[PDB]
C-alpha cells in the first residue's frame, strides 16, 4: 500500500522505455494493476475508454487523446518486460515491499486521484473494487470538508429551497 | 421513493409554518431526525455550529439558517402530528412512521447527487460504520473522467518540473 510520490514518478519514467513506459503510463493514468495492462489489446480501446475483460469482474476507464495515440496506432505490448520494470522501479523506491511492483503505480494512481479532491466512489468503481471498504485504505488521503453540509444541502445553504 | 425530490420540498415548505417549518429547514439543512431537531436547544448552537447530543455529533450552518432558527428550547411550539399530516399531503407514498426521517434522507440524497462526499456524509449523518452511509451511494455522480484529470500524470503522457 505504498506509492510513488511526483518526483518518483518523474524518475521512473525517465528510466523506463519501450513497452515498459507506455505501460507505466497506462498504469499512472487508469489505476491498472501491471499484468491488465500489460495483456492489453487495441479492440480493448474504444473512443479512449479503456476496458480491462473479466478475470475480478469487466470494467472501463477512460483516457486521455494522447495517451491512447501513444498506446495504440492485436496486444498493445508485445515487448513488455516485467522483471526489467521491477528492477527499474526497485532502484527508484527500493523500501518497496516484496512483490508488490505489479500494484505500486495503481496505488499512486489511488493516492494521487483522493489527494486531489476525487470521489471516494467513483475510485471504487474506476479500481474495479467490489466494496468500498477496500477502498478506504486511501480515505484518509482526502481532504474533509464540512462545511459542504451548508453549500450541498438541497436549500443550497439557505432558508428556502431550489 | 424515500426522499424529497426539489419540488416537494418546495411544497412542503410552502405549506408549513412556524416552528414546524424551521424544524423542517433544519433538518433539511443538517439531516436531523425530527426528534433530535425538535428538543434542540439555544446552548446546542455554537458559532452556527449544531450539536445533536447523547451518540453525539456536530453539523455547521449558514448564518442564515442559524439567525432563522435561534431568534430554552428553540421549538416550543413543534406539532408533528401537523408536520406529518402536511407532509403526507405532499408525499402520499410515504412509507409508514417514516416522516421523522423523511428529510433525513432528502438532506443525505441531494448530498451525494450535489457531489459530496460519501465519508463526510458519514460524519454527519454520525453513522458508525460507512456501510450504513452507503445506503446513499447510487445517487453519487461518478465522474470517470476524473481518471484523466486527477491522474498524477494530469491526463497527459508525462511529469511536470
Ligand atoms: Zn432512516
Amino acid at each position: 500500500t505504498g506509492y510513488l510520490t511526483q518526483e518518483e514518478i518523474a524518475l521512473l519514467l525517465a528510466a523506463l522505455d519501450g513497452d515498459n513506459k507506455k505501460i507505466a503510463i497506462l498504469c499512472l493514468s487508469t489505476g491498472a494493476r501491471w499484468g491488465e495492462a500489460a495483456r492489453l489489446k487495441a479492440e480493448n480501446i474504444i473512443h479512449n475508454r479503456v476496458t480491462f475483460v473479466k478475470t475480478n469482474k469487466p470494467r472501463t476507464v477512460p483516457i486521455s487523446e494522447a495517451v491512447a495515440k501513444m498506446i495504440a496506432d492485436g496486444f498493445l505490448f508485445p515487448d513488455a518486460d516485467y522483471p526489467r520494470f521491477r528492477r527499474t522501479m526497485k532502484a527508484i523506491k527500493p523500501d518497496l515491499p516484496m512483490g508488490q511492483a505489479t500494484h505500486a503505480l495503481r496505488h499512486s494512481f489511488a493516492t494521487h486521484f483522493m489527494i486531489n479532491g476525487g470521489s471516494i466512489i467513483t475510485l471504487q468503481r474506476i479500481l474495479g473494487h467490489t466494496r468500498i471498504e477496500q477502498t478506504m485504505v486511501y480515505a484518509h488521503f482526502a481532504p474533509e470538508y464540512l462545511q459542504d453540509a451548508i453549500s450541498l444541502n438541497p436549500l443550497r445553504g439557505g432558508t428556502e429551497a431550489e
